[PDB]
């Protein structure tokens, strides 16, 4: 299992504009288009993103291209971030994917806000960190996905996804 397969499980793949869990316009594999309520603002953003007139629909290939870009941006973001980097450097390979997962979903800023959890992860206090992470809006809004991620942090294995 790898970061791509992990995220493909958690986000799914949709070739037509859709609304995410939060009500925002998304496409492909969790690619947020706009927070704007306008489907038209979404369609414009999408064409800008693809470089073609898409009329709200993209191919598998386009979806994957965006996916490659997003994962890449998530990793570089972590490595450039003063709060995130030290955490990432301290982790094993599997746990590293768990952090990339959070960043892809909630942005750098969002994850960097999890001060206490970050501290516990750095300290390798797995159980403690899992419990802290669960006390969040993140967990309340998307419990099954949050649990899969939390489990990955807790155990350092791909068990939560071996099912799926």
């Amino acid at each position: 299992m790898n970061i791509f397969e992990m995220l493909r499980i958690d986000e799914g793949l949709r070739l037509k504009i859709y609304k995410d869990t939060e009500g925002y316009y998304t496409i492909g594999i969790g690619h947020l288009l706009t927070k704007s309520p306008s489907l038209n603002a979404a369609k414009s953003e999408l064409d800008k993103a693809i470089g073609r007139n898409c009329n709200g629909v993209i191919t598998k290939d386009e979806a994957e291209k965006l996916f490659n870009q997003d994962v890449d941006a998530a990793v570089r973001g972590i490595l450039r971030n003063a709060k995130l980097k030290p955490v990432y450097d301290s982790l094993d390979a599997v746990r590293r994917c768990a952090l990339i997962n959070m960043v892809f979903q909630m942005g750098e800023t969002g994850v960097a806000g999890f001060t206490n959890s970050l501290r516990m992860l750095q300290q390798k206090r797995w159980d403690e960190a899992a419990v802290n992470l669960a006390e969040s809006r993140w967990y309340n809004q998307t419990p099954n996905r949050a649990k899969r991620v939390i489990t990955t942090f807790r155990t350092g294995t791909w068990d939560a996804y071996k099912n799926l």
